[PDB]
């Protein structure tokens, strides 16, 4: 055994030992319990970043832990390959997105292999290959014929300078984020998944997920946004009907979740597109201007609640069906056409948004709920104003004194008897628009024929292959400019026809890839029945919190769609969910000519602990704040530089020790060095142990007869095994597991292990320590284990707790006063807490 730890000389050998043993290449072996551990697969963007290394090290720790516990562990990796990154790189570099993508995959794959992740590379998928995306085209066609996928006109943000469609997030003050041109609202036909048909199942099935973080489930519930409310119809006042047709001339229908407060409504509000808004605005320029502003907004959903709420009065009035009040109709920017009826009532005394709106416009606030003897102040919102549980109705006529549920039913009764309303369930959830006007994505398998309509491509003709010999130029979506792609014959009649040229939302590929891993070469279906039956669901899913709403909702939805098609047997794709925190780093810059900043990458900087300077010249830089690693402030630390300087195990150890997985992980030069020094210490501890006599049989069995010092070390050892097992298995807090092994090594360092029994215990300590750390730093532990013991580390298995090492050897002593037993220097103090002391047997209190 070499004296000094050298990662470069042991990490490739360990990797070849694992590869040759095919330990990570798993099959559907019915004789070993399965465990499916999945880290969210990466976009092949070019090179790994620290977020990747953190994520996949966490996944590898859990996978290797389960492997040592005897599970048949599938840990697959693949590439989420479609999307805008490659399209832009193409525009920037004059290369095909496919060529850029495949070169990135090859490079990043080598990087992942160099980190020693126990990955089943025979299950690799790349979502941009027709062998993958043919199956989501297949599902699309099946659902399209059932109406679960449908085609409908929708409104998009069109950027006329860049000639591209923009998400709301890419619109800044009504202008495209890159072009700076005013965007145009355009109506275009698009394809939608009818995910609202599954809203109730997606909501209720969250309750099954006892091993999901409660905040992820709360976010999904709020996103789905089910409410149980009341449709209420306010008759349009006789003076307010000009310009109105049909039922819009008769009543204004609203939806409310608080019909118990209907007696306290003081105005109503409609969307900009509502017919009452249109009729009121016909002669009123301020209203026309307000409506135009509302229609031109592009506020992202994440920002909707934060936008300033504004409205304009219409001079039109409706009548409250309960109390007969005439209420003015307002147009408001927070009422969205297409949600419910596009009209709401307002109760400013008991809804905080209505309170602030009414406070702004000096609209009335009417208390109709009381909570105890709490004083109501119309001028200041109090939390109890919105309480639904502990209030009773006041100022509500014959409804006074009722609680929420009784008042709800009473109002429903009154409204239904009048014909003025009825209970109604609503969902915030929108259907999922999947059309993208982009080239680098899965083609939509539709052919447009003027005789037959929008025709799904037959299953025998799938895939619709995306041509890879394309370099986007930026002047519009390439597929629409390629008649060699879109000109075709109709599969139903043989006539002239055109292929759909929009591609699929790339969330589609990540909504089912976890099933494709189960049989990635299966050519007769999305996933083979035998594989789906064996692997079932993902046991452990690991990924970033930014995917907690959309990706997870879509994956759950696709799972239920595939279940209903008879392809899988589970209702939910992911049993346990671990969401990792971001990686952050200090920022540095040097000053600018126009009073700005230009940002320096950390690896090009050297500190002095006073100031910092640039490595190339040694001139001063300015240390700035710490924030998430990104190209924006050039504070990404390249993991390849970390691996080149210290090796894979140091990178993995630092990532796992620096913070618990959910916490933000702060890049630290000294922390990286400390991780490396600990691996050197581990190496030296084993080297020095073996140099004093070589390996012996590890201590096992009855420890009666061991010295106290060695009993104490065995107690620490099995205490540490218990802690580490609970940290890996239950708490998923790997930093504390590492610290526990460090404390064990500290106690070992202070214990004399030179005797025959001491060497047996030292062997037991070191054999446990290297297996406890193997999930985290497998290369060095594999190597050290081989010097300690001739068995296959993965066949020795996870260390077992010896409960006998955890019980302490007590001796029962009799106590007596004046020679008569009255119960049963250290022993003197206990018998007084109960003086001749016959050592260990008798203590006598000279009364
Ligand atoms: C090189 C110059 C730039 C430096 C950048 C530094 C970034 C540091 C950072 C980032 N973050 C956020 C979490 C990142 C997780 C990383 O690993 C997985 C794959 O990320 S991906 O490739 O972006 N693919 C995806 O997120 C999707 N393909 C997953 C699909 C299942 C939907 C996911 O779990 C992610 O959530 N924290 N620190
Ligand atoms: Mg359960
Ligand atoms: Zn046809």
């Amino acid at each position: 055994m070499q004296e000094h730890y050298q990662p470069a000389a042991i990490e490739p050998a360990a990797q070849k030992k694992w590869d040759d043993a095919r330990i990570s290449n798993v099959s559907e072996d019915a004789s070993k319990p399965k465990y499916y551990c999945l880290s969210m697969f990466p976009y092949p963007s070019g090179k790994l970043h620290m977020g990747h290394v953190r994520n996949y090290t966490i996944g590898d720790v859990l996978s290797r832990f389960k492997l040592l516990n005897g599970f048949n562990v599938m840990q697959p990796m693949g590439w989420d390959a479609f999307g805008m990154p490659a399209e832009n790189a193409a525009m920037k570099n004059n290369v095909a997105p496919a060529a850029w993508t495949y070169d990135n995959i090859e490079y990043m794959k080598t990087q992942l292999k160099s980190l020693g992740f126990a990955v089943d590379w025979e299950r690799e998928v790349a979502t941009c290959k027709p062998e993958y995306y043919r199956w989501e085209q297949w599902l699309f066609t099946k659902l399209f014929e059932k109406g679960i996928v449908y085609r409908k006109n929708g409104t998009v943000n069109w950027d006329p300078v860049d000639q591209t469609v923009l998400a709301n997030e890419q619109v800044i003050d009504g202008r495209g984020w890159r072009s700076g041109a005013l965007i145009e609202k355009r109506e275009i036909p698009m394809y939608y998944f009818k995910i609202t048909d599954y809203a109730e199942e997606l909501l209720n099935d969250l309750d099954k997920l006892e091993h999901w973080p409660e905040q992820v489930k709360t976010m999904q519930r709020n996103w789905i946004g089910k409410s149980r409310g009341m449709t209420v119809r306010f008759a349009v006042s006789d003076d307010s009907k000009q310009g109105l047709e049909g039922d819009y001339a008769k009543f204004l229908q609203v939806y409310t979740t608080r019909p118990d407060t209907l007696m306290g409504a003081t105005y109503v509000a409609v969307a900009a597109e509502h017919p009452l808004a249109t009729a009121a605005a016909a002669d009123k320029p301020e209203l026309q201007a307000f409506i135009a502003e509302c229609k031109a907004g592009s506020v992202a959903e994440a920002d909707m609640a934060t936008m300033e709420k504004k409205g304009v009065p219409t001079g039109r009035y409706v009548v409250n069906p309960l109390n007969g009040d005439k209420l003015e109709v307002w147009i408001a920017n927070y009422v969205l056409w297409g949600y419910g009826d596009g009209a709401v009532m307002a109760v400013p005394a008991h809804d905080e948004r209505d309170f602030e709106f009414a406070a702004k416009y000096n609209l009335p606030k009417k208390q109709v709920i009381a909570v105890g003897d709490n004083a109501f102040d119309a001028n200041r919102w109090q939390e109890w104003y919105g309480d639904k549980e502990n209030g009773v109705l006041v100022n509500s006529g014959d409804l006074d004194g009722l609680d929420f549920q009784t008042a709800f039913d009473a109002v429903a009764a009154k409204l239904q008897s009048q014909g003025a309303g009825e209970p109604k369930t609503q969902y915030r959830l929108r259907d999922w628009g999947i059309s993208r006007q982009r080239y680098w994505g899965c083609p939509i398998p539709i052919v447009h024929c003027e005789k037959c309509g929008n025709v799904p491509v037959p299953a025998d003709q799938l895939p619709v292959v995306l041509p890879e010999n394309v370099v986007p130029d930026g002047m519009g979506s390439p597929l629409a400019k390629m008649p060699e792609f879109y000109e075709t014959s109709c599969p139903c009649c043989g006539g002239a026809a055109k292929r759909e040229t929009d591609t699929m939302d790339t969330f589609i590929e990540s909504s089912w890839y976890f099933f494709r891993y189960m049989s990635p070469k299966f050519s007769d279906g999305m996933v083979s029945a035998e594989s789906a039956k064996y692997w079932g669901a993902v046991d452990q899913y690991i990924g970033g919190i930014e995917h907690a709403i959309l990706h997870l909702l879509y994956a759950r939805f696709f799972t239920k769609l595939m279940r209903d098609e008879g392809l899988v047997n589970v209702d939910e794709p992911f049993e346990r969910l671990l969401t990792q925190g971001m990686v952050v780093c200090e920022t540095y810059y040097r000053e600018n000519d126009k009073g700005g900043k230009d940002w320096i990458n950390p690896a090009d900087v050297e500190l002095t602990p006073v100031s910092a300077v640039l490595k190339a010249d040694g001139l001063p830089v300015v240390i700035s704040g710490t924030e998430k690693m990104s190209k924006s402030k050039n504070n990404g630390v390249d993991p390849q530089e970390l691996i080149n300087a210290y090796g894979a195990d140091t990178a993995r150890l630092f990532m796992m020790f620096a913070a618990p997985p959910e916490q933000s992980l702060e890049w630290s030069d000294s922390g990286v060095e400390g991780a490396h020094r600990f691996l050197r210490r581990l190496w030296r501890t084993v080297y020095e142990y073996l140099k004093q006599g070589g390996a012996v049989k590890a201590f096992a069995g009855n420890q009666d007869g061991l010295s106290k010092e060695l009993k104490d070390l065995r107690h620490k050892l099995h205490s540490t095994t218990a802690k580490v097992s609970d940290d890996y298995g239950r708490r998923q807090q790997f930093n504390t597991a590492i610290a526990a092994v460090m404390e064990l090594l500290n106690q070992y360092d202070k214990t004399d292990t030179g005797s025959e029994q001491g060497r047996a215990v030292a062997q037991e300590v070191l054999e446990a320590a290297v297996r406890l750390l193997w999930p985290i730093v497998p290369h060095i532990c594999e190597t050290l284990w081989s010097e300690l013991n001739g068995a296959k580390l993965w066949e020795a298995g996870w260390p077992t707790v010896d409960e006998a090492a955890l019980v302490k050897s007590e001796i029962e002593v009799m106590v007596q006063v004046n020679g008569k037993l009255r119960g049963k220097a250290d022993l003197e103090a206990a018998a007084l807490a109960n003086i001749i002391v016959v050592p260990g047997r008798l203590v006598n209190i000279v009364v």
